């Protein structure tokens, strides 16, 4: 079924085995099932196996055992033959400029253009294929070592995975997700370069061998000065980490209590707090920016400098003819960027990989979690003298329990009392430090979570063997069919992981079901009835706990005591003592939108962006103007040839002024600070229409990680591609003038190139998308794996679990592939247009003074490579670009817009006119009482204070304090009503900051009131006075406190009413007498709502107005509530 199989071998030459692939989807959308099938050779039980084999070798090798050798050992010369390769034509493009210079002493020399064009033609064809043979073999390494992850993550024990957080191996094995793949094509550099060096030289020190020394000087001077930019850099940015980090925890805070900060009216407060952080950091990023952006601007200003030194050391002896100064300029820029480009990336590279297999090798050694399959017994259960620890004592002494067959044992305890490890201990998931027990060969488990992976009920009944009269008799003998009385298609219904959408209660008996319905060769049940309450745990005790479960010799804990009366005998521990222990008779013996029109107005969203980047483009037509006027002027005594040189200097000709670059660096980084500003005005201004459509996560997922992208990697590269592309559109330009027809040739080839990038690009895009896409399912099945891992390994079902995840990891890499080997024939194609391009001045040059001739020769070879940055750096620019579309897609988010009041027709609806919550409510506020708004609780009544509030997807006429819902301002509105939160969220700071942002209340104001409302004594142990900064989101206080807190705040804001809501269920009895003492004085002349779900609660309540479905009802007293609404 893979098309690379059934392909010829010119496809492999011209790409053309992505060339039909690439054309069908064109037309059509990115089809899911588009994706070929995978190599044979790259199936990954083939791999695994053959990785397999060389580390168990590795181990058995020695002590050492150096697993980065048996990777090495299988696949050395699978890739040693493609270094050797790519060296031979790395070599074959620095042989070039001798070729060329035979040109400069002229017929006879056409000979010479044929073997120019030749050079670049067998090098475009090995460089490419090579490209794309090396990173395959990354991709198998990669795959390899990710798998036998999975191997080593299945056999680990709980002593060392319960020590060991799950950042140590699931976050590290997510960081090289992309390193080792994509960076495997720089193996070989490092060897390249050695020979690339000397043989550079060699050619430089033919002509001259005595300045040959100073240009290695001036590069090795360079890489010193531009390494240590970097480790500044990477300081600054490690020193930015700080200040991102205060800032992430307040943005969070904001987003999850959103409802909060819309009732506390401190809006614009909470967004003054963030912009004080802000700056702080934007200075670090700026002044961190601008090193790498001076340190960037070296290699386009290195050429000029370098080759002018080290030619007027040869040229002080005798001024040679400008061949000798054209091979030299040649030589240095490939010299430049071997020694600059080909070499400094390749060291930090190579470590990188050396690092990731020594963290895999250091993980390779861990706690092994000991198995027996299942051993041949007469499945009797034994167990004396067990010790155990639940890594300081031992919290078990002498547990003696043995029973031959069919004894009914049972557990008990106090809380937390550890049986689940001595259970553990029995099935030997828990390691004993003393004693012995004999256990039959397998035996079944039972959990107190469920961490059932996504699947249906039948799906998740068939793991080893599927039963159709099961599926119906252990269903209704489970009561699994009887909650299948919502289903629509009965058994098929699947549902995520984590039991997101399905019954809490129904969940963990589904899934102690297959367990249940599953025979084993023992049986060891362990809160088998922590959801069933009353009547499930009644129906189950009769009916499945003990009469199904009787013939099967089962082990069960539970507190149930008529579940205990069945049994034989109980074993009671009293901390790590057991109190008793025997029969029960001896206790009672005593998305991807490419807007190229919203583009320019991002663009254009600085004052100064136009003039800024005007600006450069006014100087570029400048420099060429001169640059031309002076070939125009000597073309057409020893410091002639400087010009040349300084004019042939393409990277000096065009490069960027100190007044230029820098520039725009501060220009873009204001962008991202004016967005800010924007971003976080306008996100506050959602109304709940909106702010409840999007969800929490895809909030600040889209904030944290947009707004630095913008910032940090936006403008580095930005200012990159503009920089390219002006020497190399303007470069050519120059040439084209020269040459007769150069124009003629030029636009023809120009035009060829929005068709290659805009036909890859409609590729790529989806293939990039689809590619993220499905790495979630595999990070998905991690992490649900690893937390049911005692009830998987109960079973031992290790071959089910693995083949649950070579598959999954085979899914993702046919998609790689594709995207990769297509990324590579776009790549290939391009140099075919260059190469055609050389050919073509080549030819037209010839046939045409040596110095415009020369001149035009050497930016000829001079236009390669930074052709080949050019186009790479173009194609990522969509890919930083496209998450600043997303913000500007949020950045139109939709605007949100005495104690006597009364409203009428007030329908109210959760969604935008969906079901009404309100139906055409009506009611009466007299003044100086206090009506308990109760009724039929425990089906929400958030809505109702919500309705109050106005912060519901409807509208009303709410005619209080003289004013009606819409003549008044909303903010100020906003400041009438007044609400005891149910979960207040406190601002992370010192109590007069945190209760009072605004600084509006006086010292004076505030230190008689905290006497006043009483937290003045409470709070009286806080650090200095009371200036205590509440760490951690206010966990130093309590909820009462967090209550006072509240009373103290609605106090200072002499809120009109006060919204109380389950009072009991969240105060304490003391706080509710402390609390009972200042609210009557509080509210003594206030209209408050108090609502409970409890009766007591609702008797303090003058009046009973008891809510109702869909019609409120009211009562004036408690004669008519306890007569009509009660009953």
């Amino acid at each position: 079924r893979s098309p690379l199989e059934k392909a010829s071998v010119v496809s492999k030459l011209f790409f053309s085995w992505t060339r039909p692939i690439l054309r069908k989807g064109y037309r059509q959308r990115l089809e899911l099932s588009d994706i070929y099938q995978i190599p044979s050779v790259d199936s990954a039980d083939n791999l695994s196996e053959k990785l397999e084999r060389e580390w168990d070798r590795e181990l058995a090798s020695k002590k050492n055992p150096k697993l980065i050798n048996a990777l090495r050992r299988c696949f050395f010369w699978r890739f040693m033959f493609y270094g050797i390769f790519l060296y031979l034509g790395e070599v074959t493009k620095a042989v070039q400029p001798l070729l060329l210079g035979r040109i400069i002493a002229s017929s006879i020399a056409i000979y010479l253009g044929i073997g120019l064009c030749l050079l670049f033609i067998v090098r475009t064809l090995l460089l490419h294929p090579a490209i794309f043979g090396l990173h395959h073999i990354g991709m198998q390494m990669r795959i390899a070592m990710f798998s036998l992850i999975y191997k080593k993550t299945l056999k680990l024990s709980s002593r060392v995975l319960d020590k060991i957080s799950i950042g140590q191996l699931v976050s590290l094995l997510s960081n090289n997700l992309n390193k080792f793949d994509e960076g495997l094509a720089l193996a070989h550099f490092v060897w390249i370069a050695p020979l690339q060096v000397a043989l550079l030289m060699g050619l430089i020190w033919e002509l001259l061998q005595a300045s040959a020394f100073c240009g290695l000087g001036f590069l090795i001077v360079l890489a010193l000065f531009q390494a240590g930019l970097g480790r500044m850099m990477m300081k600054y940015r490690d020193q930015r980490a700080g200040k991102i980090s205060e800032r992430l925890v307040i943005t969070s805070e904001m987003i999850e209590n959103i409802q909060s900060v819309k009732a506390y009216c401190w809006e614009e407060a909470m967004e003054k707090m963030i912009e004080n952080l802000r700056q702080t950091e934007l200075k670090l990023t700026r002044k961190a920016a601008y090193v790498r952006y001076f340190n960037s601007s070296a290699f386009f200003f290195s050429g000029f400098f370098v080759v002018f030194l080290s030619v007027l050391p040869y040229a002080l002896i005798k001024g040679i003819i400008l061949r000798k100064i054209f091979t030299t300029i040649s030589f240095c820029i490939v010299l430049r960027m071997a020694v600059t480009r080909q070499f400094p990336w390749a060291v930090q590279t190579w470590y990188d990989s050396l690092g990731a297999i020594n963290k895999i090798q250091d993980f390779l050694q861990k706690q092994e979690y000991k198995t027996l399959e299942y051993n041949l017994t007469t499945t009797e259960v034994v167990m004396e003298n067990v010790t155990a620890f639940w890594e300081g004592t031992p919290v078990l002494k002498d547990i003696n329990f043995k029973i031959e067959r069919g004894q009914l044992l049972a557990v008990a305890g106090s809380t937390g009392a550890g049986k689940t490890s001595l259970l553990m201990v029995i099935m030997g998931e828990l390691e004993p430090s003393e004693g012995k027990i004999k256990h039959s060969g397998r035996i079944s488990f039972c959990s107190q979570f469920s961490w059932i992976m996504p699947g249906t009920i039948k799906e998740n009944i068939i793991g080893v063997s599927y039963d159709e009269y099961r599926y119906r008799s252990v269903i209704k003998a489970c009561q699994l069919e009887e909650d299948i009385s919502k289903f629509a298609e009965k058994d098929n219904i699947v549902l995520g992981e984590g039991g997101i959408t399905l019954s809490g209660g129904q969940r963990a008996r589904i899934s102690l079901a297959r367990a249940v319905y599953k025979d084993a060769d023992l049986y060891l049940l362990d809160s088998p009835f922590g959801y069933l309450d009353v009547l499930t745990e009644k129906e189950i005790f009769e009916s499945c706990v003990c009469k199904l479960m009787a013939n099967k010799t089962r082990i069960l804990v539970t507190s149930k005591m008529e579940h205990l009366k069945k049994a034989d005998k109980i074993l009671i521990l009293h901390e790590g003592s057991s109190y008793f222990y025997g029969t029960f008779s001896e206790l009672q013996n005593l998305p991807a939108v490419t807007t190229w029109n919203t583009y320019l107005r991002y663009i254009t969203v600085h004052k100064s962006l136009i003039f800024v980047l005007i600006w450069c483009l006014v100087i570029f037509l400048a420099e060429v103007a001169a640059s031309l006027v002076v070939l125009w002027l000597l073309g057409n005594t020893s410091s002639y040839y400087v010009f040349y040189i300084y004019v042939g200097v393409a990277d000096t000709l065009l490069a960027m002024g100190f007044f230029r670059g820098l520039p725009l660096v501060h220009t873009l980084i204001t962008v991202s600070k004016i967005l800010h500003h924007k971003m976080l005005h306008s996100v506050l201004q959602a109304p709940m229409s909106t702010l409840n459509t999007l969800k929490a996560g895809g909030i600040l997922n889209r904030f944290s990680k947009d707004i630095a992208i913008l910032d940090d990697l936006l403008p580095l590269t930005i200012f990159d591609f503009i920089q390219l592309l002006l020497i190399v559109i303007g470069a050519i330009a120059v040439v084209a003038v020269l040459q007769p027809y150069i124009f003629v040739a030029t636009v023809p080839v120009i035009v060829a190139f929005i068709m290659l990038r805009a036909y890859f690009l409609q590729t790529s895009q989806q293939l990039k998308q689809l590619e993220s896409e499905g790495r979630s399912p595999i990070f998905t099945h991690l992490v649900t794996s690893l937390k049911g891992l005692w009830t998987l390994r109960a079973f031992g079902r290790q071959p089910y679990f693995e083949t649950l995840f070579h598959k999954a990891l085979n899914l993702h890499t046919a998609n790689w592939f594709l995207y990769l080997s297509t990324l590579r024939w776009f790549q290939m194609r391009i140099e075919m247009i260059f190469v055609i391009f050389f050919i073509a001045v080549t030819f037209i040059s010839i046939l045409t003074g040596e110095g415009r001739v020369g001149i035009i020769l050497t930016l000829a070879m001079n236009i390669m490579s930074t052709l080949q940055w050019a186009v790479n750096s173009s194609i990522d620019v969509d890919s930083l670009m496209r998450s600043v579309s997303r913000v500007f897609k949020f950045i139109d988010m939709p605007t949100e817009g005495g104690g006597q009041m009364t409203v009428k027709d007030l329908t109210a609806k959760y969604t935008e006119g969906g079901n009404a919550i309100l139906e055409n409510i009506s009611f009466s506020i007299s003044p100086g009482q206090r009506v308990g708004l109760l009724g039929r609780t425990g089906s929400g009544k958030s809505t109702l204070l919500s309705a109050f509030l106005r912060l519901l997807n409807t509208e009303g006429e709410i005619q209080i304090d003289g004013v009606s819902w819409d003549s008044i301002t909303l903010q100020q509105w906003r400041k009438a009503f007044g609400v005891i939160p149910q979960k207040v969220f406190i601002f992370s700071g010192t109590f007069r900051k945190n209760l009072d942002p605004y600084e509006q209340w006086s010292d004076q104001e505030i230190w008689k009131v905290a006497d006043e409302v009483g937290l003045r004594s409470v709070i009286e142990q806080f650090p200095g006075k009371l200036d205590f900064v509440l760490v951690d989101g206010g966990c130093v206080l309590s909820h009462g406190h967090k209550q006072l807190m509240c009373l103290a705040r609605s106090v200072l804001s002499k809120a009109k009413i006060l919204l109380l809501d389950q009072p009991s269920a969240h105060l304490d009895p003391v706080t509710y007498q402390i609390i009972r003492r200042t609210l009557k004085q509080a509210f003594a002349d206030c209209t408050v709502i108090l609502c409970e779900h409890r009766i007591e609660a609702m008797l303090e309540c003058q009046q009973f107005l008891v809510i109702e479905e869909n019609k409120v009802r009211q009562y004036d007293s408690i004669q008519k509530l306890l007569n009509e609404r009660s009953l």
